[PDB]
C-alpha cells in the first residue's frame, strides 16, 4: 500500500461550540517497529468528546477526537509478526476520527476474519467499548451467576443494552430500570425480565416485590447520585454494588461503615483496568468476537454519519434523547 | 436445681474502671426455643471497652460479654437439637455471668461430651476471632494460593488467626505491627514478611516485597491512618478489606478513588456471614475442626476470675498486651 503523508481528520484547536469542530488536513502518523498503521472505516462516537470540546475536561490542542475504531492495516513495523498488511481490525487507540490511526501490535487491537463486510466492521467499531465494559464488569467486578437477580439502571443505554443480553445469556433475572416506558420497551426487547419506570414507580418497593423481599444479588448502577441509596437498600445480604460511568462520579462522599449491616461489596470499575494486560485483552476481545461474529449479540446503532459531519452527530448525542450507538463512517 | 440469683459483671454508667460492678443479678428465664447455659469461660472483647467509654450506646444496667462456653442446664419444651448436660460454645448477650441464654436456633454449637475444661477455655477464647478470620478470608475476600496479602494489627486477636489461615492457604503475608516483639509473634504464627510501623515506611517495604506490583488484598483494621497506604499498596484489581472499630473513624469516602486500579472495597462484620443457620453451621464446624485439632492455635494472654474483669479491662486497653483475655466463671 502507498502511504500518504497528509490526511483528513476531525480535530479541535480551541474550546467552544460546534463551530470549533474542524475537518482539516493533518499529518499521517509515523509508526514504530512494533506498531500498525490502520486505514479507518468506522469509528464510535463517545459523549466524552463533548466534554473536551466544551472545555470541561482539559486536553492538549490540537486534539484529534476518537478512541474506538475498525479498519484495515495498511502498514506495519518491521517487528510485527501477529498481523499482516490487509488484515481487518478493531481497536482502541488515539485520534481515530481520522483516515489513518496507529496502535501497538501488542496493544488493544483485535484481528478480524478475511472478508469481513463493511456492515460487520461497523458493528465492531460501534460495540468495542460497550461490550468489553459489559463483559469485564459481569465477569470480574461482579461475577454474574445463573439464578442471580440483577438490578440494572439505565437499561436502554449503550452498556445497558449489552447487559440486558448478557445477563439473559448467563441465566440471570434482570430487573431493568429506565426513565421512560419507551426505554423499558427496548430493555424488554433486549432480554429484561422485570421492568420499573423510575419516574412513575417506587424503585426499591418493586425490586423487593420481584425478589420476594430478599433483594438483588448485584446492582449495576450507572445513574449514580439519585439511585445510590436505592441500590444499597435493594441489595441482598452479602450483595455486590457495581457503580460505574460518569454519573457515578457525582455520588457524594460515603461513610464506608454503611456497607457493614449487609456486608455489601463495593466496586467502581473502569474498562481500561480490566484490559491493561495483553492476556486480559486477548481474553475479553476473544469473547467479544465470539458474541458479535456468532450474531448472538445485537449492537444497536442510532445513526451513521460521514466523518466530516461529526458536528451533526455531536449535536444529536448532546440532546441526550438518542438510543443506540452513534457511528462515523470514513469514505475509502 | 437452678438458683434465682447469680453473680455478673455489669456497668451502671459510662466511665472508667470504677463503673465495672461485680453484682448480684437475676438468673434469666427461658422461653420454648431457648437454652439456659451455665457458663464456664467467657472471652474478653474490646467491644466491652466501647460500651464502658460510651462509644457505643447501651441500656444500663448493661451486663457485658458476648462470647462464652459452658453447659446447658435447662431448655424450652420446643428444643429438640440440644439436651440438658450438653457442652456448648456460643455467641449471645450478658455472658459475663454464671447463667446466660440463647435461642437453640441461634449461634450456638454442641461440643463432644469428652470435651475437657482446657478445651472449653480454648473455644471461648477463640470463637469470635476464628469465625471472623474464616469468613473474612472466605467471603469478604477469598484468599487464593500464592496471594500476597497485607495484614495490619498482625499480633492482634483476629490478626494472629489471619497469619495462620493465610499460611495454611499458601498465601504470603506481609505483617504490619507497632513493635518488633509483636512482629516476632506474628512470624511464629505464620507471617512471612515483617514491617515495623513505628520504624519503617510501610508502602515502600510492601512494594519491595512484591517487586513493585503490590498486594492482592489488604486486611486493614487500623483505619484512618493506614487507609491511604492500603489503597496505594494494592495491586490493580486488588481487594480492600476494612474492618473493626477503627473503620468508623475513616472520613467519608469518595468512591471514584477505587477506579484508577479497579479496587474492590468491603467493610464486613462477622454477623452478616452467620445470619443463616446453614452459614452458622458451616463456619462453626470449620472453627471446631481447626481449633480442636490445634491446626489453629489461640494465643492466650491471661485468665482472670469473673470478679477481676477490672484488671482485664486495664490489660486489654494496654497496647503491650498480646493474646486473648479469658474470664473464669464461678461455678
Amino acid at each position: 500500500c502507498t502511504i500518504p503523508e497528509q490526511q483528513k481528520v476531525i480535530l479541535i484547536d480551541e474550546i467552544g461550540g460546534y463551530d470549533v469542530i474542524k475537518y482539516e488536513d493533518y499529518p499521517v502518523p509515523s509508526i514504530s517497529e512494533e506498531e500498525l498503521l490502520i486505514k479507518n472505516k468506522y469509528t464510535g462516537v463517545n459523549y466524552i468528546e463533548s466534554y473536551f470540546r466544551k472545555g470541561i475536561y482539559p486536553c492538549e490542542k490540537p486534539y484529534v477526537l476518537g478512541r474506538e475504531a475498525s479498519g484495515t492495516v495498511v502498514a506495519k513495523g518491521k517487528g510485527v509478526t501477529n498481523f499482516e498488511v490487509g488484515d481487518q481490525v478493531a481497536y482502541i487507540s488515539n485520534s481515530t476520527f481520522a483516515q489513518y490511526s496507529k496502535i501497538s501490535s501488542q496493544g488493544p487491537v483485535m484481528k478480524l476474519p478475511k472478508g469481513t463486510s463493511d456492515e460487520e466492521l461497523k458493528l465492531y467499531a460501534a460495540g468495542l467499548l460497550q461490550v468489553l465494559t459489559a463483559l469485564s464488569f459481569t465477569n470480574e467486578a461482579y461475577h454474574v451467576k445463573k439464578g442471580d437477580y440483577v438490578l440494572l439502571f439505565a437499561a436502554a443505554g449503550g452498556v445497558g443494552l449489552i447487559l440486558n443480553q448478557l445477563l439473559k445469556m448467563k441465566g440471570a433475572h434482570t430487573i431493568a430500570v429506565a426513565s421512560t416506558d419507551e426505554k423499558l420497551k427496548i430493555a424488554k426487547e433486549y432480554g429484561a425480565e422485570y421492568l420499573i419506570n423510575a419516574s412513575k414507580e417506587d424503585i426499591l418497593r418493586q425490586v423487593l416485590k420481584f425478589t420476594n423481599g430478599k433483594g438483588v444479588d448485584a446492582s449495576f448502577d450507572s445513574v449514580g447520585k439519585d439511585t445510590f441509596e436505592i441500590s444499597l437498600a435493594a441489595l441482598k445480604r452479602k450483595g455486590v454494588f457495581v457503580s460505574f460511568g460518569n454519573a457515578s462520579g457525582l455520588i457524594p462522599p460515603f461513610s464506608i461503615t454503611r456497607l457493614s449491616p449487609k456486608n455489601i461489596t463495593l466496586v467502581r470499575p473502569q474498562l481500561y483496568g480490566y484490559i491493561a494486560d495483553p492476556e486480559e485483552w486477548k481474553y475479553y476481545s476473544d469473547e467479544f468476537f465470539g458474541l458479535v461474529n456468532s450474531k448472538k449479540l445485537n449492537i444497536k446503532i442510532y445513526k451513521t454519519y460521514p466523518l466530516r459531519d461529526y458536528r451533526t452527530a455531536a449535536a444529536d448525542i448532546e440532546s441526550r434523547k438518542t438510543v443506540g450507538k452513534l457511528v462515523l463512517e470514513i469514505p475509502q
